[PDB]
Formats: C-alpha cells, structure tokens, sequence
C-alpha cells in the first residue's frame, strides 16, 4: 500500500489511525464493483463469520452463505452436530429462506419468543407440513398470553410455488398487508418464505455454493488432540474449508498441526492462525497453509492485552502479514476488532482477502443466543469468547480430578459483552447491506472495480486523535 | 503556508491540530481589514452557505447575501421554485429586511409560531399591503390561543420611509419600546423593517450584489441526468454562480459534467467538488472549473468515514488543494466541518478563498426547518444531509419498481444532527458577526490587511490534544 | 338515588367518594341499553362537549355529533365564525368522515403536521377535487423533509361510492394495506373517508340530528352585553340549543339574561348555569331555563377553590340540583371534573340528563390546538380555561386605557394543563367508546335498560380513601 508523503509514524496503526484518500475513478455505480474473493474460500463478499459459539450457528450459517459469506463452525463441536449442521445448510434453498414454524396448538407466548429467531417479522403455522396461516408480532398483542396460535393466525397470505422468480414474488407482495410470501413445495408443503427485501437481496448477492450448488460452510479445529483425524472427519462431514485456530499461531505445535492436516491431501483450503508478524505468516504458509488468519489482541472478547501486554494494532498487522503472504502466493484473513463497515474496507485496503467478524454479528436475530432486553427496553444479545477452546492444552489422558482443577485455575475465563441490536434493522443481512454498501463505496472512491484493484490502487494516510472524529457518528 | 520550525508531523491535520502564531502587526483596527473575496464569487465576507435543504432557503438566501455572503440553492430544487427564490431574493432591499407578516384575522397561535422565522423580535400586521401594527412574543402571552391578532397588536410603532439613512432610523429607535422600525414605500405599503442592530450592520457589511445591484445567489446541480440543460436552466433563472456538486468529485462523470457546462458558455463562475487531493484539484480545473470545492469526510452530516474509511483531515486537504489550484490560477472553497470561527480563519490561512458553512447555520431562525425544543426547553433545529442528492446514479429510465428498490436498498440514508440555537443570539447574522469578528482578529494578530495577506503572512504550528484544550470554551 | 343503610356522611361527596352497588338485572348485553337523553338536547349518548376554545372546534363539533353527542360553541365566537362552523357541520355526511386533504405540491413536513388533525392515519391527496392517493406517516419517514407530497403518495387505495353499506366498506378494507376507504361522490370527486372502525361505529352510534337530518350543534352566550340579541343571532345562525353560561349562575344578572332570551320565544332548549344549589336550580328554571348546568369548582381549569374557597363536591351538587330540577320538570347537566368513564356514569346515576366534558377532550386529534410532544415524545395537547369569558363585566363604554388596566388587574388568568393523548387511540371517538362502554356496563350492573331507569334503580354507597384504591388503574 502507498501512504501519503511523510506519513511514517513511530507507532503501529489501528483501524482508527488511518484513512483512505480518494483517487481518480471511472467506476460509476456501487454495483459495478466485484466483491468476490480470490483466496479459494468461495465467498462472493469479503465477509467471514468467526468460529465462535455465540455467533456461528445453523441459522447464521444458512443466512450468511445465501448472501455470499461463509460461516466457520466453532472448534470442538461434536462431529454428529457438525454433520447435522452441514446437512441442514446444504439442504437450504439458494433464494427462499427458512421461516420460523409454529403449531396451531402452540401458545401465543411461545410464538412471541420464536418470532425473533429470524428477521422475517412473521412465522408460518403448519399442519401436516402445509402452511395454514401467518403469525405476526402484532397479532400476539392484546390477546391472552396462553391463547392458541390457531386463533390469532391470519388465514389470508401471499403464496407462490418455490422456483418463482424473485422479481415476480416481489411484485406479488407489493399490495400485501404482510411482507412475507409463503413458498410452496411441489406437493404443496412448506418450502420457505421470501420477503420483498429478501427478493431484492437475491438480485444483489451471489450465494456462496460448493460444486454441487449447495451453500458453503466451514469448520474449525484446535491444535490439541489428533488434529489430522479431526480435520479429516470435518472434511468427510462436508465442510468446504478448514480453519486451524489457536491463540498463539507462531508456535511449534501449530506448525505440526498444519503439516498433519496438509499431508492428508484433503483438497480444501487450509486457514491457520493467528499471527501478527511477517515471520509468523511465512512459517505458517511454508507449513502447508494457503490462508493465514491474522489478529492477536483486537478481539472484542479478547483480554490478551490487559492480561499479557501481548498484541498488535490490527491494521499494521494486516499490512505486514498480507504483504508477506502475497509474496508466497498465500492470503490473509483479518480477524478481530471489526465494529463498522470502514473496518472491513480498511482491512481489504490493507491487503486481506477476507475479513472475519465475530462479536458484531452476535447482536442479530440469527445468532444462536437468546434475544434479551436491557434496562432501557433496547434489544441486545451477549457475545462471549471461546476461552480455553483457543488455547493449547497438555494431554489430559490419565488426569486426576485434582489435575483437572489445577489446569483450570489459570485458564482464561469466558468474558461477556453486550451487543445491542439495531432497533430498526436487527437481522444479520441488514449488517451485510451495511458492510457491503460501505466497501462498494470505498472501491468507487479509490477507483477500483474489484478487491484486487482496491489493494493495488488505495492511497492511505495517518491522522491524529482529532482526525478520526471528523464527520458524523 | 509556513509552519514553525520542525513542525512536520507524520499525519494529516484537522482544524483542531493547528494554531496561528501572532506576527508583527501594524493593522490598527478590526475594521481596517478587508474581508472581500478574490475568487469571483462576489462575496464581501468569506462565507458561503452550503447547498443543503436544511439550511439553504429563501430567508437564509436574503439574509446572508445582504451581509456579504452567498447561499447556494440545493440541487434538484424544481426550476420553477428556483425562479421564485431568485426573484424573491433579487427584489429585496439592500438595507431593510423582510419581516414576518400577519393578517388581522390570523390566530394568536399562528402568530406565535411564525415569529421565529426571522430574528426581529416582532411581526408586522398588514392590511392591503400596509402596516397596521406590531405583534411581539410578549403580546401573545396569557391571551386565548385562538384570539385574533387584531386584539393583541400594538398600533403605536416607529415608522420611516424606505431609503431613510440607517443612522437616522437608529436614532429614531433609541427610546422606542419596540426595537423595530417599520419601513414604508411611497404609496404607504410595507417595504420592510430595520432594527438598531440591522442599522449598525449596514455600516459594517457590504451586500453581495450582481451587476444590477441585486443580492447575489447561487445554485447547485448534480452530475446525474442532463447537466448541461440543468446548468443552462439555472443560468436563465438568474443564478450568479453554479456549483457542480457530488460526493466523489474526482471521477470521470464529474469531469464530463464540467466540460458539458463549460462548453455552453453560460458566463458564470463554475464551482466543482468535492476533492481532497492535488491531482483532483488539477483535474477539475483542467475540465473548466474556476473554483474547486474541497471536503470529503468532514461534513457534520457525512458518514463516509465510518461507512467507507474514505476521507481526509480538512486542514491538510485545504492546504494541498489550495496550493494546487493557485499554481493553475484557481481558487478553493473549504467545504464541511466548520463549527467555530477559528475553523473559518484557519481555512483561509490554509489558502482557501471562501468557506462553505452548512449544519452550523441550521441552528438559526432563518433556516427552513421548524424551531424545536429539547428536554430542557432549549431551542434547536435539525440539520440533515443531502444523502443521495450528492451521489452518482445510473440512468433510471424504464426501471422496474424491483430495480428501483434494488438501487434504493444501498443508497445513503439521511442522517440527523441537532443544532442548538444561542438562547440569546439565534439569528444567522449573529453567527456572521461571531465568524467575521474572529477572522478580522486573526488578521490583526497575523498582521494582514486582507485575505490574501493572511495566507501569505500566516505562521502556523501543530499542537497535541492538550494544546487545543488551552483557553476557554 | 338510594344510599346503603347508614351511609349518611357528615360531608358532601365527589365522584371519588361514592360507588354503585350492583342490583338484580335482566339486561342481556351492553347494546340493549338505550343511551339517548330526554332533556331535549337531542343527543343519543349522554356526552356534551364544553364551550371551551381548547376543545369546541369545528372538527370536534362534526366528529362528536356524528356519534350522538353535541358540541357547544364557545361564547364570543364572532357570529360570522358561528355561521361558518354551523354550515360546515350541518353539511357533513352522517356516516362518512371528512379527511385531511393534501395537494401534490404540499411539503412532506406540512403533510405529517396536518395528518394529526384527524384520527384516520392517512390524508387524501386531491388534484382538482379528485382523490389521487393517500399519505401516511410511514410515507413521510426517511424522505427529505421538504420533498413534495407527490413523491411519497400511494396511488393504490380502496375506494367506494358514498352511500355504500358500511358492512360492505368494512369487508373491502379487510385485506387492504391501508385502513382508509376513499368515498366518492357520483361524479368521482372526494366525498370523504371511512375506516373499518368508522364503519363499525356507524352501527353502534346514532347520529344526533335536527329535524332536517343534519348534525346538531349548540352555541353558548355570556350574560354581558345584549344577551337577547346575541341569542337571537345564534338561533338564526342555526344553533339547535343555547347555553347561557357564567361562573356564578345564581345572580340577578343571569336571571335577567334568561328572561330576555326566553321572552324571544326562540323555540330552542335553553341551558343556563352554573349553580350548585337547589335554590339556584329552581330560580334558573323559574326564570325560563329548561336545563340547569351544574358545577362551581370542579372544572380542571377552575381555580375558584384556591382563590375563593367557593365550590361544591360535584356528586352531591348534582344529586341536590337534579332532584330540585325534577320537581319543576327540568333537567341538569353535570359540568366539570370528568376524568374517567366512571365520572360520566356517576353523574347520570346522580340524576343528570347529560354530562359536559372539557379538558379531557382537549387531549385528542380533533381538538383545535396543536399536537405537542414532551421530553419522552409522549403526545399531548394543552387545555386552557375560558377565564374572563365566563365572568360578569360592566359595560366598557367610555373605557380609558387606565380603566382597561384597572379592570384587568384582578382578571382571572388563563390556567393551563397538559392533557396527554392515549398513544394507541388518540381520537375523541375512542374516548366515546371508552365512556359509553362504561356507562352501558353501569346500566347492566344496575339492571337499567336506559338512562332514566339508571337514576331510578341505582343504589349507592360511600367509601373511604382506601375504598377508591381498590382495583386496577
Ligand atoms: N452437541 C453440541 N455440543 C456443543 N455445542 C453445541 C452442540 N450442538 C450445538 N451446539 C452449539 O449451540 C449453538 C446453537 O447453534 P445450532 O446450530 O445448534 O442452532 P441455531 O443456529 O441456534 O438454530 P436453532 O435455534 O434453530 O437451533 C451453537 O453455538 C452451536 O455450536
Ligand atoms: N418545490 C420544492 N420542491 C422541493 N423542495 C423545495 C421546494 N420548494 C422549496 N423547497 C425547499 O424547502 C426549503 C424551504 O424553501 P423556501 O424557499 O420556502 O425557504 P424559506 O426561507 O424556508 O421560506 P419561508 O419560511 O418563507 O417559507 C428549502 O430547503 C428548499 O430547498
Ligand atoms: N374569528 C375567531 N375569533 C376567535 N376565535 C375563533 C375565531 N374563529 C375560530 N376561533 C376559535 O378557534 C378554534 C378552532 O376553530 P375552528 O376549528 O373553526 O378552526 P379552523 O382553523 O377552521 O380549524 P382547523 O385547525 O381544523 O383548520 C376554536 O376554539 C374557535 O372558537
Ligand atoms: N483472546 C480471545 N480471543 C478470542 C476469544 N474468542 C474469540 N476470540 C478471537 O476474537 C475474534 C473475534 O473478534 P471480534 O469480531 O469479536 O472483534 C475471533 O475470531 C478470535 O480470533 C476468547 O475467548 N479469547
Ligand atoms: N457525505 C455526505 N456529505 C454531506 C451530506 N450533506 C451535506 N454534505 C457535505 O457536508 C457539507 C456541510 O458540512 P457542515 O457545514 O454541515 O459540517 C456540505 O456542503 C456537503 O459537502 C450527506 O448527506 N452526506
Ligand atoms: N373557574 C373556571 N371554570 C372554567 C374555566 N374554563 C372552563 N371552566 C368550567 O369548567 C368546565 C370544564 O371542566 P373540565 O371538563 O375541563 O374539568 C367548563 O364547562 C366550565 O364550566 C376557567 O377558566 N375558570
């Protein structure tokens, strides 16, 4: 990357320290920019969801993959749950979404709870697999909390067979009272739902699919235990990408795990991390990793800085590591500390092929945690860290229960953070709109038609603390 | 521009980052400074009101031009509404101001709401075009909300013929209970009003007038659609200056827009923006722009930094762009981020010929928005951005409503900020006093007698965060 | 009235002091109760809107009369304004309501301000008298404040010819996105609007109409000046009922005013007030009033108690005055202090034929005042008193500016109180539902099929401060 003349500070830079200078541009429209990645992940937008139990679930995996991202399932997820999750995602339709379903005998109180597991604003009542009506949050108000859903359900709703073009479904919903269109399978049973915004998004985002045309999903593994056997099972379970994840990636045990997995010739892209140095990036690639995950310190759930003083300002870390990886034909994932679209854009400008987002996506309907409301009625969800699941552990074979608590005494605890939902647009797809709208706008400011040109053409500069505060928050 | 020895930071500077070192001065008085601009705008003070619907209305256009500034009508204002505004502004008196007018049959409730559209402190009751009385906020207190204006109006007020010397009107109002002089035409109809402060300001500010002696006014146009026809239409409506405005000015579609307008030979100064680089300043001037508008990021309504990471600290943007425009015989407007008089002074010191002020002026009586009151009953008004009216858009001809919603999903939203009024001096002329009083003081401290001498003689320095904290807020 | 054995307190009673004891009832449902009054007012529900400028506007007069009440126009309204209000009200349809109308050239900012003049939730865009679309508050969000109505209007709306059965119009709106049906005259122009609730209300409420089938309206007159001439003009302007109104009704000047209006033999029912004594009730009836208005002290804008110590608890006042009026074949209106449906029910149980409501109805969309919002955006409007418009004043002939201020020094000021709108249901018709629903339930609890039977069969008891606190607020 190029920095403005004289911008060579005596410190490393975070996302807040830098800005992009616009260049001469012939890229007319935001939609002229190609946001697809070149690192082999298969993502059509530069967004990866972090391997965190607070974020990476079956609903998140489905929703983000349909919009071109990919979700890394958290490590130490039992292999039966992995295969169960993979089969669910890869059986999802590429356009039509999976709705919340209700029994006619479910209570209004139960319906109010389940409605916010998706962003559709309505749930479908099903009897013998067939949709019989729609349930909205409005129908649940002013009625007996334990009245049956059969009573308040709306019988009249827009329906269309699955496979109908999004533009047509969009037109059917124009004068509908409810913005949900129930999609019917060939035999008349429930296929899914498509909303007007969901139909628009189908003509904006390209789904991230495997060779069979099914949604992409990824899995992560720690460097403890038998890493080759675990990675092999994940591959056999259907994962399209593997992530070898640990807190300190520049470590002998991580180099072993990469070689053990690379030697199995699984044929999937191999991500490994995390490191913040060019030396660590090189060693991990030479061990057989095609993609290096970068980030030690910036994570929202990461207390490494205050515990150990170890860390690195993320933007500087991504610049040095992406340069090192590109010299060797590899790629870099910017992992941790992403709070705003500009963070994604700056990480791509810095040379990352993909940006990994964790805590930000906990504050969405589709994240696995329960929807909560703080003192001020504001909706939120809690993000929490993976703790010891990212740490190196000695062999617990033949471990006294004394030793179990001995090793547990020093191990990092699970910290918590409140992630509030946008009171208007609380779905993860709204944040993808947020993110990709910003990055597309960055490319038009830079003069780039795609992500490769963004990193090639970007001009960057450094600002003081008052510099970041320019504009509107 | 000269900086103190060794002040060569490794970053770009905002207005907060710099200060002016006083020089040796023989400039005797604040009033001996000449604030006229040399850029062909015609302003006699370096103040331009931004092309924003939240600020640039006809009341603002009249009031600012009479005091030497100029207002840029926002782009996409219908041409018929442009013509009414220009005709209203150019029919105003150069000394006497247009008051709020009331019918005798208006309700006290309506009168009370209309009083704050101006800063005179009284509205004039009119019958067949002639003044019959004055209405004040105090006359509206304690009366029935729907009593008629005729019952609370004062029939005793100071009156004088239009053209009376401001000095004499000032003396006629010395012992008047109401500080409003009602000015009449020879046939007795209302010509306007003049307060004691308005009489003082006539001897301080030079109106910005056209060749025919009528108040100056500008109009903005976006680079979408037919820019040439729109620009010509604005010229025929009577615009004294054209502003070709877009968020990213350094792109092909702007360069072609400037050329299409320049080749029509409309005979008006052409402004184009926004850019923040020397390369952009040169490319806009080469395409035919006479003035370059500078500012990407600093706008109080601008979310570009947080959305895209794109932007540049405004002070460094102006220094680099003013130098580039000067070598080509051009000029630079400093657009965005002005909150205090020092920002205007520093922008001029950096080499700008003129300073475009936006959201700050929304918090005035004369701005188009309604006067609001917060939880503490403080008066304020909402500023809001122009949003997609500054953005590039592909041709929308024959677009389906699906395609309309598609492009609409990613378009910039209208952000909102609250601009509080000074509970004492809430008129835009009070801000103009504030702004120009400080810019005149800056020149006396520097030793300059005019705006060019300010840029030539200024010595600047860089400070830390604590450096700005010195003094009083 | 009958009181429980031993309930003979040594004090007079407010509405909070008494409770109704259920009796044995054969009344099937609320709808079997006949709520029409027998005092000659013509109301079909026992609701009269007070003669107060904060409440009794033309929109209130139309809305309340269509639902069976009547509105008393405030005294001292110029006779020309009286005539226009009567003509407007008497030209309204008995079923279809008058909507808020907008031009396509109106601003969005003016649109959502005019929307709250009615409870429909939509305004009708009119082009040459023909309905071309609807504007909702949702359409005003997210667009430029000064955009035109043309840009946000919805061209799709349910329409039907005026005179269509309310049940049919109700069905046409079942699946409509907007709950407003645009009613058209045979030539296609806008006849009015009807909502699903508006159609329902047409089957519950009987419009209060004159002999020609036009909506009823009343007007008030003070006892100063030439009362006979004032009352004659109000009758010729079309008033269906006259209210002679003064703070202290038991005085010689009021008795003279009644005899002067009675001797004109205008043929209209004559209300006179206010008194709280049996002797006052008899003297006003014997002077020629057919209805005595009862209430000194309880009005929400009334500061009589704190200024003078004069006043009477309203329940005992009504009980004593209704009984005295009954012996002379007259009727009593309960004027002042109504805050809840219970107060209406208790006033009727006490023997009032009608209940006058003031400040409570100021907190509705249809009241004349502007809609306001407090610190928390909670909607409200201000109610204010009529003050000196209810007071005796000597002839102002030969009044020096000194004499005007002498009499104004002791004049009653205009008291103010904030009446909050119910955030769910802000129209006055929803309060009519609230009021008449409770009064109908009171009748079924007492076993009465109508208002006379309510007063004949009711059993009352007295409670302490803790007794009122029973139940839910
Ligand atoms: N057997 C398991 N052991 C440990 N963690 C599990 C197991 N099964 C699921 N999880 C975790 O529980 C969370 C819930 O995700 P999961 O995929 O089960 O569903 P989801 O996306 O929340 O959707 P739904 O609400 O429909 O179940 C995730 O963090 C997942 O990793
Ligand atoms: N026809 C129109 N279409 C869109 N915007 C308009 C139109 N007419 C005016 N505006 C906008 O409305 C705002 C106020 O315009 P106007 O000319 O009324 O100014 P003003 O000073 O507020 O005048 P006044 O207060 O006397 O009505 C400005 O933002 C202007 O751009
Ligand atoms: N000429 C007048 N003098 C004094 N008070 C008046 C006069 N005309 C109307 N009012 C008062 O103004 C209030 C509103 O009256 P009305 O509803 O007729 O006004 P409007 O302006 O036609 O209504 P809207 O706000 O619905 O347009 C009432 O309190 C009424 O008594
Ligand atoms: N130190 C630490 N880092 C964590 C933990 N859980 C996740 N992380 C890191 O933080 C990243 C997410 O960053 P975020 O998007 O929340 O800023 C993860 O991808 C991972 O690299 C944890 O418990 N401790
Ligand atoms: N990005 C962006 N810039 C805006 C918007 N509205 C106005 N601006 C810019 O900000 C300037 C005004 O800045 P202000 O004086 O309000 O800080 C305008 O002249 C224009 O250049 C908007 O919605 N978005
Ligand atoms: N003392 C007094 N009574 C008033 C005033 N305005 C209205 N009233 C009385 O109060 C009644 C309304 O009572 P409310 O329904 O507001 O409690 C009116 O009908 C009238 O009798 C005022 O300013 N002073």
């Amino acid at each position: 990357v190029r920095f403005l003349d004289g911008h060579t500070p005596a410190y490393d830079l975070t996302y807040n320290d830098v800005f992009v200078v616009p260049g001469r541009s012939d890229v007319a429209s935001r939609f002229d920019v190609d946001l697809s990645t070149v690192d082999g992940s298969g993502t059509t937008i530069p967004v990866v969801v972090a391997n965190m139990t607070a974020v990476a679930g079956r609903r998140m995996a489905e929703t983000v993959a349909r919009r071109g991202g990919i979700v890394v399932l958290p490590q130490d997820l039992p292999i039966t749950a992995v295969s169960e999750t993979v089969d669910f995602v890869k059986s999802r339709d590429l356009v039509v979404d999976t709705p919340v379903t209700l029994s006619p005998e479910d209570s209004v109180s139960d319906a109010n709870a389940l409605l916010h597991k998706r962003a559709h604003g309505a749930a479908v009542v099903v009897f013998e697999g067939r949709p019989i009506g729609l349930v909205t949050e409005a129908n649940c108000a002013g009625v007996d909390r334990f009245a049956r859903v059969r009573d308040i359900a709306l019988s009249d709703f827009v329906t269309a067979p699955v496979g109908t073009d999004p533009r047509e479904v969009f037109d059917l919903l124009e004068h509908a009272p409810i913005d949900v269109a129930v999609m019917t399978a060939p035999d008349g049973t429930l296929a899914g739902v498509l909303t007007r915004t969901g139909a628009i998004r189908a003509g904006i985002y390209t789904p991230a699919v495997d060779a069979k045309g099914r949604l992409r999903i990824a899995a992560a593994v720690g460097i403890n235990g038998d890493v080759g056997a675990k990675a092999q099972a994940l591959a056999e379970a259907g994962a399209d990408l593997l992530v070898i994840d640990t807190a300190h990636g520049h470590q002998a045990k991580m180099l072993d795990a990469i070689k053990a997995v690379a030697s199995l010739d699984l044929g999937l892209p191999l991500v490994a991390g995390n490191v913040v140095s060019a030396e660590g990036t090189r060693d991990l690639i030479e061990a057989g990793a095609s993609i290096v995950k970068v980030g030690v310190g910036p994570g929202a759930m990461c207390t490494t800085r205050m515990m150990t003083g170890v860390g690195r300002p993320q933007f500087s870390a991504v610049v040095e590591c992406a340069a090192a990886a590109r010299q060797l034909g590899g790629h870099v994932w910017a992992d941790g500390g992403v709070r705003h679209p500009r963070d994604v854009a700056l990480a791509l400008a810095a040379g990352a092929s993909n940006v990994m987002i964790g805590s930000w996506f906990a504050g969405t309907y589709e994240s696995p945690g329960d929807l909560l409301f703080d003192r001020d009625d504001r909706p939120y969800k809690e993000s929490y860290g993976m703790a010891s699941k990212r740490a190196v552990a000695a062999r617990t074979a033949g471990d006294s229960s004394f030793d179990r608590a001995r090793k547990g005494l020093f191990e990092e605890g699970i910290s918590t953070s409140r992630m509030s939902l946008d009171p208007a647009r609380g779905g993860v797809e709204d944040l993808l709109d947020h993110i990709t709208s910003g990055v597309r706008s960055t490319c038009t400011y830079v003069g780039a038609a795609n992500l490769p040109e963004l990193h090639e053409k970007v001009v960057l500069g450094v600002q003081s603390a008052a510099g970041f505060a320019e504009g509107h928050p």
